[PDB]
């Protein structure tokens, strides 16, 4: 596909919606805010809307390389703060994916340029879980690191001042850690779901334990 | 929709693909890299794949509040550098949208919290184009600011060291500035398309002139 | 000077303080917090303590290339928020300097690498004030840009959510914009001093007017 | 001290230099670049020039809360890249300090606001070294964490793409990790000095071993 194809396809799709789904934009024109924030990877191998059935307007989205929530990344933190404090999303889903190019590059460590600095945060997680990974068969280690990465980003998200403040004041927000692969598109819930500061810690340990 | 609904819908969708599109993941399993990078807004009012017909695996994606390319945002710059230098995408599309909550908040300036710092970059663009906006009817000013924001982010992207280096070395990368609204989902090409350092400047001025 | 010289000089200086100034560390050992935050340039051509006579413990310090307060730089914003909310500094001084290598590189635009992205924020200010600079003799333009840069960083600092919140709640914090050169080390007050949201705007315009 | 005092002291100091040290600015007026980059804490309890005897023009400086080199902090990375690639500094010194308010806040974890996000990077280091710290007497743990923080920031600096590139191309740059306290101002060399990729790893382990 080329650029002229995208523009032309868009024009035809917009016209065909009049017959196929004349109401396609009706919920978007209402003041209903999205209830979900999705933090995923720029690889976007299967779009979040396809994976879940979520409709236009139901999902606020951030994507970056390897779906990180770095403690001091103001881009992601600004998405989160707007979603939690202004849109009042009820769920935040961090979704990783098996085969992620960012996770693979963190492990193989090729000299890729500027991106290698971003990927050092993944190498820190790999270091953190070296003993756990060493108890597992080698062929499962890379996908396990993909899962651990998600769990650590959920943990970071729950430790941000944004989430700590929301939970302290009794706002209902739940964080989830998921992963999928392109072998079937099937979401795996990594079982780290957090609804407050206490469950954040308990279920982080639970998710890691399920891997041990 | 609730969380159990998303998980259950995903499981049913994955199973139904066997009959509907057993080859759905086949291109994803190949080593073909995406040819397009989409930088859009976290509002994600209509997903980029729906707007354009792009299939899974064809698009690398970054989203942040109001689709900014801030000169010093390492999150977006890391997506861009990986896309340009490692994946060798041929097109980068920055897409804004009429009615964007981030653009509207920049103009109305409510006290929203942390996000207001991010939005100051939009207020700088609004200031930059005050005289242009003053020559236009008031009712068209907010959507014109949405377009100017896209054009300025294209300009910032082309001035990044990543893009300047790629163009200097003769890598073929084209940057585009688009917008759409939810009244019809129809993409408007803002006509700032840049294939090198010279067209970046020429077509930036062209796009602004088309508004004057 | 070499590394062994620094270590050896430090050991001799520490010993000599017993006779010269046995009380040198006494105020540092007290709980008195610094009353001033200095945001300056990494060039650090004359140290802030030498310029002003401020003693150890009186100054909290941030330095970066060309003394910027970028709207979305969490490093500088974190220094500011800790200084304002935790240390309760009463004064923030942004100090630029004539001959700054960062300002000069923004104007000459050599291909320096990663730093060029940071310097684009200065090029934006240069663009903003093109008409003002054009009314002045060429030989004064670079130093005038140095001053305008300081004034714009003061303006950015006052527009941060940190400062807006502090002023809204009645905390006494004053922001100042200064510059000096190495021809005499003499500080010039650029006359943009702000004690609240209103004086921020009034004195920003005043400082610019003093240049016109 | 108040603001009028600083301005007045500066004017008197500038005049008195004519008799005391008429050549004070002479090296600054030459094209000699600084040979040292100092990365220190915004606490700046004893200024680096006082600790070492370094003269004006000999030191390029960055300061942030708790002297961090975060993998993805473009402010510090931009200082480093300009210092290494443009100024060609020969030494980078990361200096922490015993009693640092940032390190103490990471351990005590008060609710301080925005700064808590920055401090999570220190809490990650505290977690990393929990077993080491547990083998030591409690009263020495906080200062040991101050030292470990410096060592980890040296390690991060050496793993940045900036430093890896410089060492790969044979540029002579040495990184050092130091600390001091206000009980005597005496620098402690933490013995993690790195001149290439190999010594970075060897001396990181050496410095940690010296603590065990
Ligand atoms: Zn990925
Ligand atoms: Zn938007
Ligand atoms: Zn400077
Ligand atoms: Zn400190």
């Amino acid at each position: 596909k080329d650029i002229d194809t995208l523009i032309s396809n868009n024009a035809l799709w917009s016209k065909m919606l009049v017959e196929e789904d004349p109401g396609f934009f009706e919920k978007l024109a209402q003041a209903q805010k999205p209830r979900f924030l999705w933090i995923g990877c720029s690889d976007s191998r299967v779009p979040a809307e396809r994976l879940t059935g979520l409709e236009p307007g139901e999902l606020f989205v951030h994507r970056n390389v390897a779906n990180l929530v770095i403690h001091t990344d103001l881009n992601c933190l600004s998405v989160v703060q707007y979603a939690v404090d202004v849109l009042e999303v009820e769920h935040i889903i961090i979704c990783g994916h098996y085969g992620c190019g960012g996770v693979q590059a963190a492990v193989e460590n090729p000299e890729l340029g500027l991106i290698n600095n971003w990927l050092l945060h993944i190498r820190d997680i790999w270091f953190k879980h070296s003993s756990l990974l060493g108890e597992m068969p080698q062929e499962r280690r890379l996908d396990t690191l993909c899962e651990l990465n998600v769990m650590e980003q959920v943990y970071n998200l729950g430790h941000s001042t944004i989430m700590q403040s929301a939970w302290k004041r009794g706002q209902k927000v739940t964080i989830h850690g998921w992963a999928y692969g392109i072998h079937d598109g099937l979401l795996r819930d990594l079982d780290v779901t957090a609804t407050n500061r206490e469950t954040l810690e308990q279920r982080y340990r639970h998710g890691i334990s399920n891997l041990k």
